[PDB]
């Protein structure tokens, strides 16, 4: 799962299945710059958690509630 | 709040009570420079959380665990709700 | 956001786009949903929170980014003053 | 870490250390535990986290030249 763009183009569909089951990023290569394909749920989860880390109480809340 | 080093020297027990009740940091101001007093549990919880965030997959797992139970839900919702206010 | 059919068609232009404006693209499909972002945003996100494990590293990152913008010329000047 | 009664005796040198060393100090006490850190370092930490919300800002943190 570090591949050329032209191959990522043909395999796009299984690559979407993979990213949703694996939850690892796929590094895509090109003359145009590299891209990462990742699952929407991993992306959302990461952006949401970094937003919540704005408030240091929030991590304590989250940690405390898990361990319940 | 924000107070001088000279009064914080006097009021250290009550500022630590405050910091671990209201969870708002206290700026202590002085000739040298200024400092911030906060709750240690807030501080450590933050660090350890960031330690676990090695990759987006870890963020997803942490969101799962929050999704597991009623305790996770309300903690999460409350945090979202504060964030909606500010 | 765009479908996977279309993302498959336009992948090459989407790869250059995502590295030009640096905005991620949401891709929906019957197989599931993905996002496509530049490898640079992705690495920068991961690395930057990893650095932030110690909150003290935030000041250090700001100082490094400022040294970066200032240039090699600011450092040569320091060298010269030290002599 | 240090007790709150040691920290009271030495609050000035402590505020100076924390600004010079750019490392926090843990304070343990009867009223619970607290962390003392440089105000500027606290502010940079809060600001950086705020910023990290976009993957664009993160990119500009990494590729700042």
């Amino acid at each position: 799962m570090s591949i050329s763009a032209s191959e990522a183009r043909q395999r796009l569909f299984p690559l979407i299945e993979q990213v949703n089951t694996d939850h690892q990023p796929v590094r895509i290569t090109s003359r145009a710059g590299d891209a990462v394909l990742m699952s929407a749920d991993d992306y959302d989860a990461w952006q949401e958690t970094v937003y919540l880390l704005r408030s240091p109480e929030n991590a304590r809340r989250l940690m405390e509630a898990v361990a319940r």
